[PDB]
């Protein structure tokens, strides 16, 4: 009966190289979770509407009103880069391989463990002691069929831990419900207080209530038992692991050389810009290396931080990261930043509430903005760019010394070519589930692949309420046994993927681990301390070069 | 399910003759273990610098200076001849046998035991009360891969226990990492503090940091469960089991008598040293019992404590063991000192910090050296042998009056030919990994069986952490409960071994016990005491002679 | 898994009449076992040498002097007849069959028991709290090659229990060791102290210490296991269960009668002894029925209490036991003086350290000697006795008046025929091994059946050692938990015996229980008391009357 594991430990990654030029990537990973009995008994409908932020004129962004539906049920979702691969493994396949993508994942709950603790006092203290009850049981269901609301770990930073030699705690599950949230505009100290700022009561025709109890089959399981889910299979595309540095400005045959160096300091020319062959949407008699037609359009100028409201209120418009060039631009370019903890990520020894964060930079130099550059001239295109007939980053545009066309201009047509977002190693979210929307996103930012088929479906998990001796629900007297959960979980998540040729003279940049010192490909960055303490630092994605024409 | 064994309890040593002269020696050996909740969490990255030693002057040799890993993961490493075979048995395999060989080795984990321990005040005082926890379960891994670093037991002398009905702690397994050390010579009283003497950071080129998760397929097994490998087979040669005393004076023909002893007492003489038959490579008109030609060279001078040094820093060189013969050139030859404790072999009546300790010497009389009669002459060989056409162990060399050529000689040459390291009964090492070299040594010191195909595995184990009812990585709170665990060991080290014959007059030197007294082969050295203390005493190995040539 | 019994109770005998006068006697027997954590934690070596007695001048007997080897294993041997049959059983086997051998022989271990004991206070007192521990386990073992000493059980008297309904200890397990004792001889009050009375140190030549782990395969079992041994078969010779009533006085044809009783009161006359036909070794010219001679000799002279000395040490020469006839020599004729304790046949009503004791007296009439009769005659044999010409028992043989011919006289001769000791019901030794010499004894006084193949294999047993949380050899802690073990014991001893015929017509004597009475025979002796208390005394043994010739 019970006293007898049921599974085994493994979290490593096997290569099977399938030839010409394909491997099929394995990887697998256990790791130990650690549940305690949930607070809330019953589902639970708590509104949060900080005012702290909200109410003052200039806060506008810090609005974090909402009403979302707090469920007495964990969650079991590795959906993270870091929680799979080893550290060294990912420099392996960044330098190799030239493209990936998902194939199978399956997953696996052995050594189920519940104990309960009870007071023991001690000398006149209260020491806790622990004894391990058999007859208490966890549930775990599978919501293959995406029922539920899908709430990714990664949008929250919650998922499992990163660390195999270090257990992990299951984050629980909630997510959002139909409320009406209004904010009005207020700019530094308006005339006046903020004029509509409240939340919202609940729509009959928006009103979305779900229960894990009536939405998949609980599987009870004690501490003899084990549960396992199907071989479930991606339809996901692959993803290349390769950047772009071809800009708009190089693409077809490069102007006729003239003139040729006769040393290696001085450079060559072109031929008369006014009587030379080529083709420009210009009606001037005149071409250059600016105004060249080009098969498309590289990147495209998007609006600079365009905060879009609606009936749940006011939000940030999402926007396809990119190089930040010259420019410097990060938030121009959406260089997301991130923010994890410690069973994240985040170095142990650094002691606070203070989380590490990280602006991640694209690798596509081809779509690279720059801002300190755009600029637009009148329809009589002239060589000499009247005081009125251009617009460059510098003119008020709407009575705003800081709002110009940049700010607000979508350069998005028929022509805008760019490359996907490079997933990071660390709290790296995979894959995510597709918008159930007739016409929904060409791409997602969160996660590089995005399940064409449906998803794979959140694993809840839920500790089995240990009742008390003395019950009765009508006297609002819930006497629940102080019991805790910790169950192992096994899963592995095949993918094959190809790798790319040296096709090249010159060696291409790859990414090694410098000595111990002030460079960032430190060592030292994933090696362990005097104590034990360890940080998992982002890697270089897409190191080799790709070329895009 | 669980409340029953799962294995059997056998220490015995089976003799199958298989004739023909070959015999199959089966070893069984089984024991009980005790383990407890490791310390450390996770890996740790101590580093050790003593200074109480290296700072000073004089002290040199006394260099502890590295950087080991602490893993939270035992080790049951039984590569002890004291831990197989029993004190009688080896006894009779080395005045029978010949040879010996490894053939198979396998092992088992059965009646796995985990309890935990809660405080409980009597009387005002706090006893320790001990209950079984059958949820409860270790982790056990048989790294047969050896992707981790080779940890010998007996190069740290903490192998299994050599007392059958007395259990044993296994050893905590920790491995080496990359740190450049660096130390300065002084003699005495140099003028001036040690100049340079520092640890070194971790490099990115020598970085080796593994872990047991992802480096082994972990099983877990509870109270009910049982483990077991498989038959492992070694491919190492046999060892002789004789010693040699032909040295390079006697070899081919001797001399021919011209003089037949008349009484017991006088000797015969030889022939004219001028006028007489042979073959020296001598350009002179005589030969000797000295210059004659040799088929080859019997042993070879070896460097007399050669320390040299490294990035890692200054060591030892090793040197081949031999005879001592009559100069008791103990360190001049290489005789081993061994440092043992009390469940490896030391009384357990002499309470004390201070191990017992013993210097084993070779019995290869052959390859034996002798510091006060080594020389040199000149190229010009006379008889009468001028002060200065020789260096004998008394000159200078070096303005050292103690160092002399044969401190710093080594006459290892195509015609060096020696035997191999006697094999001890008591904390002996048995097998060892051969090194990751193009080309690894003839030999190694540390055991006489070196494994020329793969490694055994070494066999690592982890008790599982018994989480509390609170637990919270981020706030560095791990509160585990207080567990440990004992479980059985069986392993059966199958080897055969070829015997010798009578092919002498005279009767071959054996083993035997002599009664209780200053006799060293005393039997109350092996015999329990009033109270039952024990202690176990190398044995004599090689008793038999052995012709070489 | 556990928590089921794993054999059933049964201790009955059952008779199968296998017709043709011989039946099949099964003797089957349970009890329950009580195991208690071996002190001694390893072998020890403890040296006993009693000086209160062997100091003395007049003490020599009282010498107690030897070394033994005190092993950490008990013994479970059932080699007692009380421990097998029934107390009414016996005296109907007795009564009828005429003879009886050991055939075969099983045992089996179930309901294995192991708990713990822990300090609880209470009130202010410490009473002692008794939990059941699943995941301890003992240890048993059959050493059926005999490798170890054997140590009958009875020989010391520390069986199982006689009583079914009462549970019972294992006796320790133990064995002499190789010590060379010396004691000088001294009476009362000798001139000076005793000489020599020392102890002796460990030889090597016959230093004996065996391992019971290293002798045989040791298996391990829990709660939930049992163990069983092979059907055991018995080379013994079968033992008659009768006594001898003729003496070498009445053999052959008797005297014929000249004259006839006329009354019921006188009797008849012979021969003239002169002339009278039949055969005498004498010279003379005269027979009688002192000097006619016989087929053989009935009995013979044995000497009185022969302490002879070895390097042991000085001992009792055994002496094999006799009728005591007329003479009331008991010391004399070898009867044999037992010593039992309360779990073994004593009243559990007489409290105190003093055990029951009885003389046991053989039945056999005919080897009955006399020393109130014994005598010797000079070489020419005449009718007178002369005053010289005759040894009587009154002669100081010697210059002693106690020191007579019979003291030290051996009649023992190639005619020498007497019987086998009649076994006792309670406290008497079954079966015993063979010696290990190329000419053992005709017989053994200890047990009348004489394994002539193999032996049995004394049943070792221990408890497995549970460690506790905190362990060190090095450190002398050997930390232990309190636990103790309680398993059954089953055991059939099936035996054929063949019963006498009515061949007579006067009726023979048979074992009757007398009423409640002075009368030894009384059934209050076998019988319960008030309290409960019962008492197990000696059974006639070989009731029946035999006819020798």
């Amino acid at each position: 009966g019970v006293g007898v594991s049921t599974g085994s430990y493994d979290n490593q990654t096997h290569y099977r190289f399938l030839g010409d030029g394909w491997v099929e990537i394995t990887a697998l990973a256990t790791r130990l979770v650690h549940l305690n009995m949930p607070k809330s008994e019953n589902y639970c409908r708590i509104r949060v509407h900080n005012t702290t932020d909200t109410s003052v004129k200039g806060n506008m962004a810090k609005d974090d009103a909402h009403e979302q539906i707090w469920t007495p049920w964990s969650l079991v979702d590795a959906n993270a880069w870091g929680v799979w691969l080893q550290p060294s493994d990912w420099q392996y396949i960044c330098n190799t391989m030239s493209q990936l993508n998902l194939v199978s994942l399956d997953q696996e709950i052995f050594n189920v463990v519940l104990k309960t603790v009870t007071e023991q006092d001690l000398g006149g203290q209260a020491i806790k002691i622990y004894n391990a009850d058999l007859t208490a049981c966890m549930m775990v269901a599978v919501d293959s069929n995406n029922i539920l609301p899908y709430t990714p770990a990664a949008n929250s930073m919650e998922t499992l831990g990163f660390y195999p030699w270090k257990p992990t705690i299951a984050s629980p599950y909630r997510y959002y419900f139909c409320v009406d949230r209004d904010l009005s505009v207020t700019y530094e100290n308006q005339e006046g207080t903020v004029e509509h700022n409240v939340m919202g009561t609940p729509k009959g025709m928006n009103s979305q209530f779900f229960t894990i109890e009536n939405t998949q089959q609980i599987t009870l399981l004690r501490t003899g038992d084990e549960f396992a889910t199907g071989t479930y299979y991606f339809d996901t595309n692959p993803v290349k692991l390769t950047h772009t540095w071809q800009t708009n400005r190089q693409l077809g045959q490069p102007p006729l050389l003239s003139t040729f160096p006769e040393a290696d300091t001085d450079a060559g020319t072109l031929t008369a810009q006014g009587s030379r062959h080529g083709t420009t949407q210009m009606g001037v008699n005149w071409v250059s290396e600016a105004i060249r037609t080009r098969p498309a359009q590289v990147g495209f100028c998007q609006p600079h931080n365009d905060f879009e409201a609606s009936r749940a209120g006011p939000f940030a418009a999402p926007k396809v990261p990119a190089d930040i060039t010259q420019g410097v631009d990060k938030e121009a370019n959406g260089s997301v930043r991130y923010s994890y903890g410690k069973q994240h990520g985040e170095n142990w020894a650094s002691h606070g509430p203070a989380p590490e964060r990280y602006t991640w930079d694209e690798t596509s130099f081809g779509s690279g903005r720059d801002t300190k550059d755009g600029f637009i001239q009148s329809a009589p295109l002239v060589v000499p760019p009247p005081l009125n007939g251009i617009l460059t980053n510098a003119n008020p545009i709407g009575t705003k010394n800081d709002i110009h066309f940049s700010n607000v201009f979508n350069s998005y047509g028929p022509l805008t070519a760019f490359s996907h977002p490079s997933p990071v190693y660390p709290q790296g979210q995979i894959w995510d589930k597709e918008l159930d929307l007739e016409h929904k996103p060409r791409l997602h930012i969160t996660a590089p692949f995005v399940c064409k088929n449906n998803a794979p479906g959140q694993m809840l998990v839920r500790l089995g309420p240990n009742l008390t001796d003395q019950y009765d629900p009508n006297g609002a007297t819930l006497s629940r046994i102080v019991t805790y959960g910790t169950f192992f979980w096994k899963g592995k998540l095949t993918m094959r993927a190809k790798l790319r040729a040296n096709t090249t003279w010159n060696p291409v940049y790859q990414v090694s681990a410098e000595d111990n010192g002030n460079s960032y490909m430190s060592v030292t960055k994933w090696l362990p301390t005097a104590t034990g303490n360890m940080q998992s630092v982002p890697l270089i994605t897409r190191p080799v070069a790709r070329n895009t024409y």
